[PDB]
């Protein structure tokens, strides 16, 4: 049984994420405000046509799953509840499918497409995602995220963040990190 203060923790990391969203700072989310973040990235990697249409019906998916039906704004703490009761009741493979979304993103990074991806990689794609971040967060993220310290993230290395954060119900640096300071 997931305890008060696991619920907490996991919430906090979900309203974080949820917050990147929240393009305007206005505490709420859409259907195309998630979309956007697919464009972004379509942009960024230089996506064909069908690569780009592919990641925009995966984020579709997982809005979906957001409560972020057409038509509807939500607060980010109810999107970031129904990321919390969503990912908390998958099982077995149900955990494969949540984490597709970052390996696509993780492809996009990946310009050579060798399972590596370098701080000019890595900052070029996540100021592009949220150009509002500044160079001091963007590299301070990739330090984190490279938590073996070679100078570069490897595919595996990655998925370690993103199963912490999207899954894990203790708290860790990596999960620290990943979408940046945790929001109240």
């Amino acid at each position: 049984e997931i305890t008060e203060s696991e619920r907490a923790y996991h919430l906090r990391k979900m309203k974080t994420r949820m917050q990147r969203v929240d393009v305007t700072g206005d505490g709420f989310i859409s259907r195309e405000d998630y979309e956007l973040i697919a464009v972004r990235i379509a942009k960024i990697a230089k996506l064909s046509a069908e690569k780009a249409e592919e990641t925009r019906q995966e984020f579709l998916r997982v809005a979906d799953q957001l409560g972020l039906a057409p038509g509807v704004r939500i607060s980010v703490e109810e999107a970031a509840v129904n990321a919390t009761d969503s990912l908390l009741k998958m099982k077995g493979e149900e955990k494969a499918m949540a984490v597709i979304q970052s390996l696509i993103m993780y492809d996009c990074i990946d310009t050579d497409k060798d399972g590596y991806v370098s701080l000019p990689e890595f900052k070029a794609f996540l100021q592009a995602v949220g150009p509002d971040l500044t160079d001091d967060k963007a590299i301070t993220c990739f330090n984190t995220l490279d938590f073996n310290k070679n100078g570069q993230i490897s595919r595996d290395e990655f998925l370690v963040t993103v199963n912490d954060f999207l899954f894990g119900l203790e708290e860790t640096a990596l999960a620290n990190a990943f979408y940046g300071d945790l929001v109240d």
